[PDB]
């Protein structure tokens, strides 16, 4: 599963990752309603679910 970054997001805790608007991220875990685990290049961590769109 791939998701599209709708907004920039800068990581704010150890478990988070940074993404840029337009990035295509690999979705690893979407069980939480608020925070989804993605892979952004070579890093894995959480971004807000509202800021990505499943493709």
């Amino acid at each position: 599963e791939l998701v599209l970054a709708l907004y920039d997001y800068q990581e704010k805790s150890p478990r988070e990752v940074t993404m840029k608007k337009g990035d295509i991220l690999t979705l690893l875990n979407s069980t939480n309603k608020d925070w989804w685990k993605v892979e952004v290049n070579d890093r894995q961590g959480f971004v807000p679910a509202a800021y990505v769109k499943k493709l």
